[PDB]
């Protein structure tokens, strides 16, 4: 669950950001990028549907390893959002806030 | 995830299913809907308060992962189900959609 670019974020693009406010969101993002590329990330679910016999174990792990991952993933997107709107006007953070919570 | 019914399916909709696979897929789709809504089910808040609530942003996501894996089982589960009413051919192809997925 990765946040666009601020370039490309819908969240983002429609708020009329000063200069200022646009350099201090991509620093934002690109070390919300350099956290995410440090989560560990260390075929199982095709072999179960290969082998024709479930494997539940091999299911729930293997899913429990993505969820551990995603989970973390979730923690910096929902930390850059909210250090990203720390330098906002309270307009624009109402919006921000109104556009997440619509995303759910 | 979850998986839409087969007609709008990438996975199943070009593989070329028969009235008989189209109507047990179906079911098998109708059941994971039906276990799936069985599942046992923040931070905005944080964005709003402009406080950083460490536990609670964890919390949330903690409990949001739970149901999601088992959202995920269900739909693993489907794929498995499914591909035993399809031909060898048909069971090929639906493995390499899922692996690119
Ligand atoms: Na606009
Ligand atoms: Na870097
Ligand atoms: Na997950
Ligand atoms: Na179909
Ligand atoms: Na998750």
């Amino acid at each position: 669950p990765n946040p666009p670019l601020p370039a490309q974020d819908p969240i983002v693009q429609h708020l009329k950001l000063t200069n200022d406010q646009i350099t201090r969101i991509k620093k934002l993002h690109q070390q919300l990028e350099t956290d995410v590329s440090q989560i560990s990330m260390k075929g199982a679910l095709i072999e179960v549907i290969k082998s024709g016999k479930w494997d539940d174990a091999a299911v729930k792990q293997q899913l429990a390893a993505f969820s551990n991952i995603e989970q973390q993933a979730r923690y910096y997107r929902v930390k850059y959002y909210f250090d990203l709107s720390k330098v906002l006007t309270p307009e624009q953070r109402q919006q921000v806030q109104q556009d997440l919570a619509q995303a759910l």
